[PDB]
């Protein structure tokens, strides 16, 4: 029996307890899990690489089997490159359900060994999207409920500055 | 580190190809395989149980780290018996998705502990189900190519007794 490895991409702009569950679900059932956060060099983030892997560290550092890395390039050269057991992702709504698989099966025309698992959200965090949260927090409403503290933090700290 | 296992549940009414790739993806990514079949004791299958098992092992039987075990009742409880790490399931179709995604929170509601997990298909099983596969059997065709040949030879033998 292998070690297990899994990569969990996105760009995590920002974070949200919505990724927070998923990931601590991943964690128990692998040995490794790797927060893989694309760092968007066409693409354009709210949050920078290292705001957004910071918050990810305060959120998920507690558990130990949980590395944290930013990456760009291919998918499938980053699951080469880590070794991957597999790719983990999340299923909220229909939409991404039918992106995920066609993405899967490219991938895996792409390179052979390529894997995709799927959870489904907890039905208290299946309404969070980072896209909706930094529209809310935009115009100035409470991410409270649906973030860390640290990220609530974060976004005061972006209206302060202005970057 | 725990050892892993994860039960993949079904009527298997017959396996067909489609199962078999799910079920070799998952010997690879987790300790256990099980592959559970309900017994279907209101529910009228097609074969029956020792049928569908023996079905099942000759197909992947060469896999050491799957068995093979009949169920009824409620697959929570099974869940809890058999000490799982998770339930697998296939995701073909968006109806699929839906309910799995309905059942999945059913059954973390029963038991927190529980845990669903989902592939998708390869593109060449995406249009493979067991429902379809008895139906063009029953009207004579051929389903060699979407069977394993053991499940080619049960419908024969169908045919040739008449149970
Ligand atoms: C698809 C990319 C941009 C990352 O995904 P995304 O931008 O959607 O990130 P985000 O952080 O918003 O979401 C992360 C994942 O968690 C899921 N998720 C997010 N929030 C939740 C929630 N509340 N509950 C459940 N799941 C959730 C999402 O559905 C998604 O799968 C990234 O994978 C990438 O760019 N890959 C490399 C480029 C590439 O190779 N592309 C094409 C050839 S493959
Ligand atoms: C849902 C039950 C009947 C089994 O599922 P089903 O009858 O759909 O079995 P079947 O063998 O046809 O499919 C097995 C699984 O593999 C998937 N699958 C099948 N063929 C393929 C294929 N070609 N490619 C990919 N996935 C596939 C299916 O989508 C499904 O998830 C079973 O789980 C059950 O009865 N559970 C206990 C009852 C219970 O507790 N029910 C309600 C309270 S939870
Ligand atoms: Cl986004
Ligand atoms: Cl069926
Ligand atoms: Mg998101
Ligand atoms: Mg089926």
């Amino acid at each position: 029996m292998s070690k297990t490895r899994v990569i969990y991409p996105g760009t995590f702009d920002p974070i949200t307890n919505g990724h927070v569950d998923l990931v601590t679900r991943a964690s128990r059932m692998f040995d490794e899990v790797v927060v893989a956060i694309a760092i968007g060099h066409h693409k354009n983030p709210l949050f920078s690489l290292e705001e957004r892997v910071a918050l990810a560290q305060s959120s998920l550092g507690h558990l130990s089997n949980v590395e944290f890395v930013g990456f760009d390039g291919l998918l499938v050269n980053f699951f080469k490159e880590q070794k991957a057991t597999a790719v983990l992702r999340g299923l909220r709504a229909v939409s991404d359900f039918e992106y995920e698989f066609q993405l899967a099966n490219m991938n895996r025309q792409l390179d052979p060994h390529f894997e995709a698992v799927f959870l489904t959200p907890s039905e208290q965090y299946s309404f969070i999207s980072s896209t909706l949260i930094r529209e809310i927090a935009r115009l100035k409403g409470d991410v409270t409920k649906f973030v860390p503290q640290a990220v609530v933090e974060a976004f005061e700290r972006k209206h302060q500055q202005g970057w």
